[PDB]
């Protein structure tokens, strides 16, 4: 559960991604391939890319990263009231991309590094906590659509 105290937290450094959000979706997801690089084989668009430097000079990657930053940053504005911005989102994820679910895991663990990283006065111990909570909520309830369907299940 988070406190609204700590969902404010979460969307005072949010505002902060907002400001770049092609810059920290690029940090996030190669971030997400350093340290996992065996994710990359899943993303069919990013076939091509193998290095970190092609991943930073990647116009699809940017894209993306910006695609999946701003689906999140709906979903958080709702505090935890998200089912109508959830569940579409979820079950076309289940029927359509076949990338693992615990890969969601990956690319919090990489938020939470590139938030601390780059917003530090903003992202101290308390707020990670908030970020933690929050994307592990996100997480429980997309597995939730999953598992209503039978997707990684």
């Amino acid at each position: 559960v988070l406190s609204e105290g700590e969902w404010q937290l979460v969307l005072h450094v949010w505002a902060k991604v907002e400001a770049d959000v092609a810059g920290h979706g690029q940090d996030i997801l190669i971030r997400l391939f350093k340290s996992h690089p065996e994710t990359l084989e899943k993303f069919d668009c990013f076939k091509h890319l193998k290095t970190e430097a092609e991943m930073k000079a990647s116009e699809d990657l940017k894209k993306a990263g910006v695609t999946a930053l701003t689906a999140l940053g709906a979903i958080l504005k709702k505090k935890g009231h998200h089912e109508a911005e959830l569940k579409p989102l979820a079950q076309s994820a289940a029927t359509k991309a076949k990338i693992p679910i615990k890969y969601l895991e990956f690319i919090s663990e990489a938020i939470i590094h590139v938030l601390h990283s780059r917003h530090p006065g903003d992202f101290g111990a308390d707020a990670q906590g908030a970020m933690n909570k929050a994307l592990e909520l996100f997480r429980k309830d997309i597995a939730a659509k999953y598992k209503e369907l039978g997707y990684q299940g």
